[PDB]
Formats: C-alpha cells, sequence, structure tokens
C-alpha cells in the first residue's frame, strides 16, 4: 500500500525534494496543525511530513517510491 505522499504533500509522483518540500513545505505550511486549512492537517501534515520524510528521505522516498512506481 503506497501512501500517496506526493499527493499528501500535494506534489508530483516522480519529482525530487525541491518539489516535495515545495509540496510538503507549502503543505506542512498549510498542514502544520498550528496553522493549517485542510480536513485533517494534523494527519495530513503528518502525512506530508511522513511523505516529506520519504520524499525528503533517500530511503523513505526510495521505499515510498518502491511501493509507488518503483514497485
Amino acid at each position: 500500500e503506497l501512501k500517496d505522499y506526493y499527493a499528501i504533500m500535494g506534489v508530483k509522483p516522480t519529482d525530487d525534494l525541491k518539489t516535495i518540500k515545495t509540496a510538503y513545505r507549502r503543505l506542512a505550511r498549510k498542514y502544520h496543525p498550528d496553522v493549517s486549512k485542510e480536513p485533517d492537517a494534523e494527519a495530513r501534515f503528518k502525512e506530508v511530513a511522513e511523505a516529506w520524510e520519504v520524499l525528503s528521505d533517500e530511503q523513505r522516498r526510495a521505499e515510498y517510491d518502491q511501493m509507488w512506481q518503483h514497485r
């Protein structure tokens, strides 16, 4: 099961950390629960942040991407 981080973080499924944080940063920015305007940013942000881990983690993005397109 792939958590569409890239999605979570409103990003691209085949982008790099520049997009991802652009995504998770704009996300985590719109998702940081102290300030976020989403149905569930505590979760969504954490989804980003966790996406963002993956996405910002050569391994988690790797594993993340592994389940996603890198099967």
